[PDB]
């Protein structure tokens, strides 16, 4: 089995991956291609792993949040594309044009700098570029038609970059009302038909996330970028009504329980601040897990774990490498019971989405904040490596 | 200055870990020793420089939540006593041994089962071992003097563990009502006088954390644990406010804007579900930090970072990897200028504490929960290095 010294881990089954790859594969188009997204260390899910197997089964490309993301995957033995969805310090030009990482990039003087730093060292590949249109997001990109074609002509008489796609994000695709995604899209056609007209053709046009792909396929184009979906979980409740594509949740976080005992003399107070106070034969086991972990202290005394098919309480205030958990009036567990803290149990189940609604965020953060000194098990085909 | 692709980092002022040790150091008695405690990373630091430093200006040992976190240390070249102040399963005991980890214990079972397991490997190192009394923390350890005394009998009668320590930890020691502490120390008094009545002698005591160790410094016994006061943040208000220790906070949280823009095309919609619309003149700038790295998503619409020495608020929802401040209208910002998250700025400050405050938490988990894809740098003598 697992042994670990300090028995708390994550076990990511990369055969629900696979199957949420299959799924979105054949809900959208079939000219159109996957991009697989495994920024923040995959969405907390290990990004080497993720993106192998993503890319054994079904994506053509990579998606990150930096250059530094990317050259993990290089180092891990990756040839995809590699595509930078943030800003890129011009600093980093030569280190990106070594690697073979696109970069991301909407203005023009970027590019003209990135052309001459890349020149003025020659013995160099070519920097591939794709431009960021913001359509609504307000985040990065190019907001006018005119400015994105000053863009395009600095990109295409650049000899030392070269131009292998466009994209723009949607800010709402996972909410009821579409009336802004709607915008988004056509404000994004009308850009491209502006180059079109200008005699300028378009590489790869990319434009929808997870929420975008099931609600939206015909926005597919030539690219969709999987996140959230890749992890199985969905980008909203919304989009998970609809009923079109199945997803399976892929990550578990799981702990054996450090010690297990009776509270019979006094003082029966539990963790710091003495929130909780047990009963003279309440049961408290210790959990080797805590908020430096991604354990939210918000769970003091609120969350719950899966101890032998049952939901089991948070007792007391969470630490910062440990939890309590009242196992009850005389309640039975004993010292390395397996314990699971998100995913299933029996027949029981904390998501991890439930645990985002209780802490009012979304699924997304609750596993890209899972620490890394968390160590993170895949299963394939029934068995676990490393 | 500083080169990253991706421009967001951590600056860790060691010369301030220097003066919260020396503050520390002329606090207490003479007689007892510092143990610096570095587990999750050094809060946050970065386990390693924050530890070499210690070291090196008065701290004796070292304390960690793993024996992983442990070895961390030693790869470093650490040859201090290092405590594991979490449960360490059996299957790590041989490991703990070569790499001469000190575990804390406190059941006969592990103790009996640890010491064969050195012995059926003909071990030349003998595992050093700390005994948890659980005195009001109830979280691990021994609760009675009779099971202590059992302990302490099967860590003697053991030739392959070594007793090196007797510990308890203080669970409100940062309250004003010091009820509950003055019991527990009672308590560990009483166990440690019990034991002496019975012809056995003392290793290092220790049970003062920042707090015990600045509010009851005559606690001090043999050695004290500085965890949180070593990084310059004070376990509590109430403890801050008793005014008889000076600590000086050690981590600043940085980035450079990545793009300024100002919202003169429609739509005005800035992140994630459309939830901030801005004026058609107001600057808005995107800042490479998001909930991946640490910074909250519920933030959103209501952080702060430091920009030219203003507070300007965080706009729209925090994402993975980016958030948006507003600049105001027609607000003055370059690509590339340098932003304070947490931190100091000319005039201004966001504390840690007042980030805590605004999350309904301690700043524990602010500093703790800082990802790892954040770039340390360390500032000693007013000079930088990773
Ligand atoms: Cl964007
Ligand atoms: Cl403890």
């Amino acid at each position: 089995m697992i042994k670990l010294c300090r028995e708390v881990w994550i076990e990511v089954n990369l055969d629900a991956v696979k199957k949420n790859l299959r799924a979105i594969r054949r809900h959208i188009p079939h000219k159109s291609k996957i991009m697989a997204v495994v920024k923040a260390n995959g969405y907390g899910h290990g990004s080497i792993e993720v993106a192998r197997h993503a890319l054994e089964h079904g994506a053509s490309e990579l998606a990150v949040a930096s250059v530094e993301e990317g050259i993990v995957l290089r180092k891990a033995g990756i040839t995809a594309p590699i595509l930078v969805l943030g800003f890129t310090s011009l600093s980093c030009v030569k280190k990106s044009a070594a690697w073979n990482i696109t970069l991301s990039a909407f203005q023009v003087d970027w590019m003209k700098e990135a052309n001459e730093i890349l020149e003025k060292e020659a013995s160099a590949n070519r920097l591939a570029i794709h431009i960021n249109v913001d359509t609504g997001m307000g985040r990065l990109g190019v907001r006018t038609k005119e400015e994105l074609l000053e863009v395009v002509k600095a990109l295409k008489a650049s000899k030392f970059l070269r131009w292998t796609g466009i994209f723009t994000h949607f800010s709402t695709a996972d909410e009821p009302d579409t009336t802004l995604t709607k915008l988004q899209h056509e404000k994004f056609i009308s850009f491209l038909s502006f180059l079109k007209k200008q005699g300028i053709e378009l590489p790869t046009v990319h434009m929808c996330n997870t929420a975008a792909a099931i609600a939206f396929p015909e926005f597919s184009a030539d690219m969709i970028r999987l996140g959230i979906g890749l992890y199985g979980l969905y980008p909203s409740a919304y989009i998970k009504q609809l009923n079109l594509v199945k997803l399976e949740p892929a990550l578990s976080l799981k702990a054996r329980i450090a010690y297990v005992k009776t509270m019979r003399t006094e003082p029966r107070t539990v963790s710091y601040g003495a929130t909780y106070i047990a009963e003279p034969n309440e049961v408290i086991a210790t959990l080797p897990i805590g908020y430096a972990d991604g354990y939210s202290r918000a769970l003091s005394n609120r969350g719950f774990v899966l101890h032998r098919g049952k939901r089991v309480p948070v007792a007391g205030r969470v630490t910062m490498d440990m939890i309590m958990v009242s196992l009850g009036e005389n309640g039975e567990g004993k010292q390395g019971d397996e314990v699971v803290i998100y995913g299933k149990q029996k027949g029981a189940e904390i998501s991890v989405d439930e645990v985002a609604e209780m802490l009012n965020t979304i699924n997304y953060e609750v596993v890209s904040t899972l620490s890394r000194r968390i160590p993170r098990f895949y299963i394939r085909d029934g068995e676990i490596f490393k």
